[PDB]
């Protein structure tokens, strides 16, 4: 019997339903804690479509009284409400898997409960190590004057420059400023990590998490990686569109489930995108006149452009043979989609830690991005510009054979040999 209980946002919502259907294949009895009303319809929409095909999970109502970022306050005031509804749970619970933005809040509730208590990290372990490791950055208090760069012992990346951390964390009076120093210190009070990630991509940091060279005082993280995509996930132009191509033709572009961008940087993109003279599937969230004629035109009398104001199946496109690229901000949840369906990916990181899982995929041969052009609103990118990276990507018929290998690494991560198969076992003995 687990429990889980996930954040806002698809970002969150999307890998720790990935988990139900592992431990489910596992035979678990899953009870999924549902802090309602939920944010986005998204969110309820893949809530219900994935009750209906497990209808033997068990969904927990978590009430708070009276959008992304709100529900994240009324939940860490109200986390008292659960420890009453968890207690009188049948059967008794062996186990409770939360979010890491939660680990606060139901910190005490789960040692009062008595189970094994573990976080599932929905970013990938090199940020979880830059996570864990900033409490001794502070510390030594050469920050950020004189930090140039981020030296971990021993994770995946290389060094992680001033350039690539998150800003707000370099600023003394933020939010994740604060969220930080006080939920990274609480991570030896756990009994381990589960993070989407595998050893096909990040060997280094998985082996420097367990080894005790980032930070002492660890817990064992568990690679369950890659959360495979499920069939509940899916809700049909698009794909008869995609089938009249030719195979790793398409350049599928993508800056997650917010995509909070500026009206001066979307008609670069447009226009980048016919200017590196590709075929592209374009999906944006608004949440109108922007595109130019001189460009619309192009890209309906080229017979190769799609925009698209939906939640797409990321899935199927990434599965699709005629998509050979990825334009992404480097989500993680788009990074090991990527990864599965061996898609090469141009890295665009936004905000957070979107500049460090950009450099994962990097130092792995199989993405590259451009430093240069840092955090969104920062300054703009022209059409050239991002029309160049992607002719520079496309025609890199050497991340296709690296991607290629980080996809069998990904189908071999799951089966038999399966980091995913031994992590996962490894905590039902241990659930016993
Ligand atoms: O049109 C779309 C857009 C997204 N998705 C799916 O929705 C999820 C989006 O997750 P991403 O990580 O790609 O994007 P987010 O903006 O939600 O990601 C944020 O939240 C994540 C979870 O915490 C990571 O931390 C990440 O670094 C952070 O940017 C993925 O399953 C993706 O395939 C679709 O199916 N269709």
């Amino acid at each position: 019997h687990v429990a889980l209980l996930p954040s806002a946002g698809m970002g969150h919502l999307t890998p720790f339903l990935r988990l139900a259907s592992l431990l489910l294949h596992q035979h678990c009895h899953v009870t999924l804690i549902t802090p309602q009303p939920t944010v986005s319809k998204a969110e309820e929409d893949l809530l219900s479509r994935f009750l209906s095909a497990f209808p033997q999970v068990n969904q927990l109502h978590f009430h708070l009284p009276p959008p992304f970022f709100l529900q994240f306050a009324s939940i860490r005031s109200s986390s008292h409400l659960l420890t009453p509804l968890l207690s009188s749970l049948t059967p008794p619970l062996s186990s409770f898997i939360y979010d890491m933005t939660l680990i606060s809040p139901l910190l005490p509730i789960a040692e009062s409960l008595g189970v094994p208590h573990y976080i599932l990290f929905t970013s990938s372990a090199t940020m979880f190590s830059f996570f864990s490791y900033f409490p001794t950055l502070a510390k030594s208090e050469s920050f950020p004057g004189k930090l140039d760069f981020v030296e971990i012992p021993g994770v995946s990346v290389s060094s992680i420059p001033r350039s690539s951390i998150p800003p707000p964390l370099l600023v003394p009076n933020s939010l994740f400023g604060k969220l930080f120093m006080e939920d990274s210190p609480k991570l030896k009070k756990l009994h381990g990590v589960l993070v989407n990630t595998f050893e096909g991509i990040e060997k280094l940091s998985l082996e420097a998490l367990n080894g005790g060279k980032v930070v002492k005082g660890l817990p064992p993280v568990y690679g369950v990686g890659p959360f495979v995509p499920c069939e509940f996930e899916k809700v049909e132009t698009i794909s008869e569109w995609l089938d009249e191509q030719p195979s790793g033709s398409v350049v599928y572009v993508s800056f997650g489930s917010r995509t909070a961008m500026g009206r001066e940087q979307l008609r670069e993109v447009g226009d980048g995108l016919v200017k590196s003279g590709w075929r592209f599937l374009w999906v944006v969230k608004d949440k109108d006149g922007v595109l130019g004629f001189e460009l619309v035109e192009r890209m309906v009398k080229e017979k190769k452009g799609l925009v698209v104001k939906e939640w797409v199946d990321q899935s199927e496109i990434l599965g699709h043979k005629a998509v050979g690229g990825f334009v992404s901000h480097c989500g993680w949840n788009s990074v090991v989609e990527a990864a599965w369906f061996g898609v090469k990916i141009l890295g665009w990181p936004l905000h957070g830690d979107q500049k460090i899982n950009a450099e994962v995929v990097a130092k792995g041969g199989w993405g590259v991005w451009k430093e240069g052009w840092d955090w969104e609103g920062e300054r703009l990118v022209k059409g050239e510009e991002i029309g160049e990276a992607i002719r520079e990507v496309m025609n890199d018929e050497s991340l296709v054979m690296k991607a290629t290998q980080v996809k069998k690494d990904a189908r071999k991560a799951i089966s038999v040999g399966g980091g995913c198969e031994v992590a996962l076992q490894k905590l039902m003995e241990v659930w016993k």
